[PDB]
This record gives C-alpha cells, sequence and structure tokens, in this order.
C-alpha cells in the first residue's frame, strides 16, 4: 500500500490508511 502524499484515487485501495480528497494524495 500507500503513505501519505502518495496521490490516490478517493478509493484507489492503494493507501494504507485512505486517500486525501483535496491533494489527492493518501491521506
Amino acid at each position: 500500500c500507500k503513505s501519505p502524499g502518495s496521490s490516490c484515487s478517493p478509493t484507489s485501495y492503494n493507501c494504507c490508511r485512505s486517500c486525501n480528497p483535496y491533494t489527492k494524495r493518501c491521506y
């Protein structure tokens, strides 16, 4: 999975925590 700051999709299902809809970085 990814770290915060990694770039995500609202639900990439690739962030170890979630995404940040206002950066599009993992939360």
